[PDB]
């Protein structure tokens, strides 16, 4: 009878992550919701928590838990928090990679046509290791990590120059960690290169180093002062953004983990790149011009990723 | 922001339902938020991944934290969610959670005395009557949330059975915590029309009705029970943030809380749950239904349990 | 898009209420939107002042014009305000009308004939008939606005005497258009809590409540009267596109409309304006309220202009 | 009783564009709203319009409609849109400049520490009109024109590069006519130039060309299309930007027209220029490093206003 159906999103993945990102689709009305995890008990006491909400909020979208598969069948996007988050991420490959494989298996079953983003560290492998399990399309698969560190890139540059974060365009690819790259040189105000402002003085290149370092170390600072767990709010928010990007065709400019076939010299692999997400999915990956100095800071996070990916294959 | 600045929420308490709204304060972005607590780190922690969010969002709100009372001055409302959760029967929180809620109204009572005051703290009307007493504020600036959150799970219960959005079911819960709490049947609507004629067509029963009106009651113990560790805190946040947004931008909700009562159902120097209107004056309206003498019988019972934790209170 | 493609919503009449629906639809991003019109010219523009808003609410929909009905095709929803507002009373519209939308059924017919279509034109509940009968679609898949336009009347004002958001006011119309519309005096609630209860408390008296039901007739032709040309359009196009969200999202949302009758209130085969339910599934709930003799008796009146109008449509 | 109020503003002149800032704000149930015309009825009667909009928006603010100013006294922000706007616009000058002295009268005495926005052409000049009239401080006054003129430059841009407006930063500056002045060359998508998109041909510089063009008779295309009066949807949600900028002090990038005492060379006028909104109004003015080329063509926006300012003196 329904001829109009609301759109589906599956959290493969009840943390709070997870339960944060079903939040949002009920404040947003953006999608039903399926609050997935191989748990006991707590992804339905969630799903209560956030099924309610929609009442204060005046909205109306369903939020169930699960732990089958056939739960997601139908989901147009699916966010994978699924994994451990602890023991060096790196260091997390081996338990995750065996994760990813059976969300895989879980999604080419029974919603192989939906849109997947991969939350799971380590990031970029655990991205390629979804795509080679699932045998979806390149430009369906993709990982949330750089909308995360370019929205901390962003606030700490927008409390310096006293604009709002809306209003900077700050960006940064490549993978976790020290290696990740913020793009000082591509950061602007409203299009207005944040070297002008320098030259004027209203932030100095100390400061735009230390806010560098700052947006590197972030995602750990959170870590040492919550003492336990890790950030959610903002992931969260982060991967329903792409999510919404997709599900009504937005073309929004979003970094994060793409597969490269050609892009920046890179080959059959995934790494974080500027782009444009839309009802395609992956609809432009988006090749800067770096510099040579640039170029040698982004080798290194590449090299990351691949050194990752060759531990992978060994598995 | 020399003329026109932000309102400025502090959230008393930074756990997960603190966090929550002030993830909420960002999404919507309402007002500049202050996550404050006893404990160190952890607030600083959320204050940066909430603040994180606003670019995402592309929102413009500043996310602090604090350890001190004076960084709430200039507070347009405190929720305060401080307070032990378990004992080292939420009436027996009483103690403990008296001396918190006590050194809480200190804080504002000083730093920010003109604050629109929501309460979560349990014993919810005891602590709501215990920040009343100790914080001197207008009994029109202070409250407690509860029933709105009682009345969201009221309401989405039926919006399930009946197909029906939550937005057009009118479901209301009054009275105080646990068993005692009242979700009033008789007022059920679907945009104005009785739940009755409903339920005459067939489209839900009467038997239904009453499993409704238990799982309302027991829906907070539910959700504890699943989670393992903790309460609920998404419905809860966005409850009490309901409530803030009614003040901040004087919209005059009829949002059901504890509030002071100076004569409504006979009730004196006391809060408990009723239906209120909230705007800019605070508890602008307290609503005085025409309960039949059957509701007035299981009230009373609510009345009872707040009078006699009260009592309790006084003798400390 | 490959995958995941935006709705679309093609506005048949692109006059003030047909450009409004389309910003609307750029500022929530609801829907990517075809101004359509027989005119040439003020749709292009409009199309490019609404496109341009985009930019500044930081959305990402279509806005285009058409005087061709191929454009339509792939609409989810089609809102038709095309139609003479004036003879060159609405009764008399009847003939240039029903053949202006006798031709867009033929265009939905056959360009777009799975749409939720939602009928304006005036005479209302004739035209929407009309456009049943010509157009073939399925009875739950047509409707026309006009009471929730009368229902955000009879809200607001009641909402200003109490002093409460009008999001908390239900107060809904039935029946056709003109005198006879039916403001549901007995069914208007604050937050479920019935009216008469605010009444016997001295927030209203029954005196104003009559002042408020005449009011709610007669706030049309103040507008047309005041605006000095043309009629109003903020609200209505608002109150056609919430209730357009409510199908594209299926949110069930409780909206009094045009809509089919098979039976309820012991009528068949034609549509008048009652409380209904509208979802994914269309009209998902066409609600039947126990309604006394008197309101009947009024009711009766909406149903006999119906039905007489009707008539006429057939004799053509 | 009230201790939190509602914001406030009164839009003067209740035309399409006031009707629909109107609209704007019970939609986002931004402010209170005073829908001011010296006109009989028709205020009236979009302020009835407008008010029951709040039901269906489920919003609560008042919308009441005035003829006399004592009724904008407490007003936050005020946009001014009275005036004509046909008989050039620069031939408006005469008729609007008496109409913006009449407000400023009226500002001045009932609510001097408002926000002011003006709209009325030709706007360069008035806004310089107004300012001189009312005495308020250099920081609460400015003209609503470039940020339109962006709208319409960025919807372009996005409709070739096939992402999302909010993507899209482009900026014009200057006043009004083929004398405005998009900026080519601080076009860029998510802060990447827009020359590196040309270059892998994304884009030409003929179809960049086209574009500038496009931004420059955009009005008048909607005025020649309409058959009857001028673009008001896009203006009405500029102006409206431009007030929740300042009332939720959001610090946002928008170019409008503000005064000058130094930026760019420019002294006791008002033109076009980035600006940052926020609580304490026009809070930074930003002064581009613009080319020589670019200095050429902003030299002629800068001698059309001199122009009308030099005859608004004369008056």
């Amino acid at each position: 009878g329904t001829v109009s159906r609301r759109k589906k999103i599956a959290m493969i993945g009840s943390g709070m992550i997870g339960g944060t990102m079903g939040y949002l689709c009920v404040l947003r009305e953006l999608a039903d919701v399926v609050l997935f995890d191989v748990v006991t008990g707590m992804p339905e006491g969630k799903a209560l928590d956030d099924s309610q909400a929609t009442s204060i909020a005046d909205t109306n979208v369903s939020v169930t838990s699960a732990n089958q598969y056939e739960k997601i069948a139908g989901s147009d996007v699916v966010i994978i928090t699924a994994g451990l988050t602890k023991v060096s991420r790196n260091d997390l490959l081996p338990f995750n990679a065996k994760i990813i494989r059976e969300v895989a298996q879980g999604v080419k079953k029974y919603c192989p046509l939906a849109f997947v983003i991969v939350v799971t560290n380590p990031l970029d492998c655990m991205v390629k290791c979804f795509h080679e399990a699932s045998g979806l399309p390149k430009n369906m698969v993709c990982g949330m990590a750089n909308v995360l560190d370019s929205a901390r890139f962003r606030r700490f540059i927008a409390d310096q120059l006293e604009i709002s974060p809306r209003d900077i365009q700050a960006t940064v690819i490549g993978t976790h960690g020290d290696h990740m790259l913020p793009l000082a040189r591509y950061v602007t105000v409203n299009g207005f290169p944040l070297r002008e402002f320098i030259k004027k003085g209203k932030m100095t290149e100390a400061k735009l180093a230390e806010i560098v370092e700052r947006t590197k170390k972030a995602g750990g600072e959170i870590v040492r002062l919550l003492g336990q767990g890790s950030a959610y709010y903002a992931p969260a928010l982060s991967a329903i953004t792409m999510a919404q990007a997709f599900l009504k065709d937005e073309k929004r400019v979003l970094p994060c983990s793409v597969y490269c076939q050609g892009e920046y010299g890179l080959h059959d692999m995934f790494i974080g790149l500027p782009a444009v997400i839309g009802g395609g999915g992956i609809e432009q990956v988006i090749e800067l011009e770096l510099t040579h100095e640039e170029q040698e800071c982004f080798r290194k996070s590449v090299d990351d990723v691949v050194e990752l990916n060759k531990s992978l294959a060994a598995l």
